[PDB]
């Protein structure tokens, strides 16, 4: 059949909405170093993050459950990771692999 549905394509019609489940979720990226599932813990190698405001350095990241992002990630990968500061423990939400 001629499948042609005129859907507005047209990029400034915001119908869409980016957020959803963002409550100042703080976002970074470094290299993984470590990935512990069994603590639940994620040694990354990150970089300068202004909006927690932490420099370049090698830390851990607790995460609540291991997400199919988390069971493809590998050490040694670059990723860019967003996570939310509760005390000294930085848990995190989401991690995005941007170059294994
Ligand atoms: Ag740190």
């Amino acid at each position: 059949g001629a499948m042609g549905m005129l859907k507005h394509i047209s990029h400034g019609d915001m119908n869409a909405a980016s957020d959803a489940s963002v409550q100042q979720v703080i976002k970074g990226t470094g290299i993984v170093k470590d990935i512990d599932m069994n603590s639940k813990k994620i040694t990354i190698s990150h970089e300068a993050i202004p909006a927690v405001g932490w420099p370049a350095m090698t830390m851990r990241f607790t995460f609540v459950n291991a997400d199919d992002a988390i069971n493809a990630l590998k050490t040694g990968n670059h990723v860019d990771f967003s996570f939310i500061q509760q005390g000294n423990i930085s848990l995190l939400k989401s991690i995005n692999v941007t170059q294994s």
